[PDB]
C-alpha cells in the first residue's frame, strides 16, 4: 500500500574510472505531490574523487506528482515495483549507465542501483568537483508497448555559472501489465546539499500533458 509519507532505504555499488565506491541512506516523501527528501553516505570509497552530481538522479519515479486522469505507470506498478536502466552521455565523451529496482519491505521502498562512469576527463569539472546542481529538467515519457522510455537533455551547474551538457536515455519496466500513458512529459528540479558527510538530496517531479 501506498502512503501518504512513504520511507526508501537504499543502496548504490558503484565505479567511476576504476574508483568502486558504495553508498547508502533513507529516504522520506510524498509520492502524490512528487516531493522526496534524501540522506545519502558514502560507505565504501570515501571520499568520492568525482562530483556528486553525476550520481544524483540514480537515487525512484513512484515520486512524481500525476494528474487524475493520466494513468500513472509507476504507482501501478506497485506492490511489485519496477526497475530501470538508462545511458547517459556527456558533451565530454564521458559516459555512464545505471540502473535500479524498485521494491518493497515492511518499512517502506527497497532503491538497490549500480552505476559505471568512464572517461571522465581528469582535469574536466566533474573530476574537479566543480559541480554544483542539475538544471530542472523536462523529459520526455513516451510509451512503447508495455514500457516506458525517456529522454532528456540534462545541464550540471558548476562553480561559476558554466553548464555540462549530458543526454540522459533511461527504460523503465514494470513488473506486470499496467494501463499504460499517453506521451507526456515530467518537470523535474533536483537540488543538492550538505550536512556535514551527509549527502541531502530534494526532488519535485510533475508528469504533465502535452499542447
Amino acid at each position: 500500500v501506498l502512503k501518504e509519507n512513504m520511507k526508501t532505504t537504499y543502496h548504490m555499488d558503484g565505479s567511476v574510472d576504476g574508483h568502486y565506491f558504495e553508498i547508502e541512506g533513507e529516504g522520506t516523501g510524498n509520492p502524490f505531490k512528487g516531493e522526496q527528501e534524501l540522506k545519502l553516505r558514502v560507505t565504501k570509497g570515501g571520499p568520492l574523487p568525482f562530483a556528486f552530481d553525476i550520481l544524483s538522479p540514480t537515487f525512484n519515479r513512484v515520486f512524481t506528482d500525476y494528474p487524475e486522469d493520466m494513468p500513472d505507470y509507476f504507482k501501478q506498478s506497485l506492490p511489485e515495483g519496477y526497475s530501470w536502466e538508462r545511458t547517459m552521455m556527456y558533451e565530454d565523451g564521458a559516459t555512464a549507465t545505471a540502473s535500479a529496482r524498485i521494491s518493497l519491505d515492511k518499512n517502506g521502498f527497497v532503491h538497490k542501483s549500480t552505476f559505471h562512469g568512464e572517461n571522465f576527463p581528469a582535469n574536466g569539472p566533474v573530476m574537479k568537483k566543480k559541480g554544483v546542481d542539475w538544471e530542472p529538467s523536462s523529459e520526455t515519457i513516451t510509451p512503447e508497448d508495455g514500457i516506458l522510455k525517456g529522454d532528456v537533455e540534462m545541464f550540471l551547474v558548476l562553480e561559476g555559472g558554466q553548464r555540462l551538457k549530458a543526454l540522459f536515455q533511461t527504460t523503465y519496466k514494470a513488473n506486470k501489465v499496467v494501463k499504460m500513458p499517453p506521451r507526456h512529459k515530467i518537470e523535474h528540479r533536483l537540488v543538492r546539499s550538505e550536512d556535514g558527510e551527509t549527502i541531502q538530496l530534494q526532488e519535485h517531479a510533475v508528469a504533465k500533458y502535452f499542447t
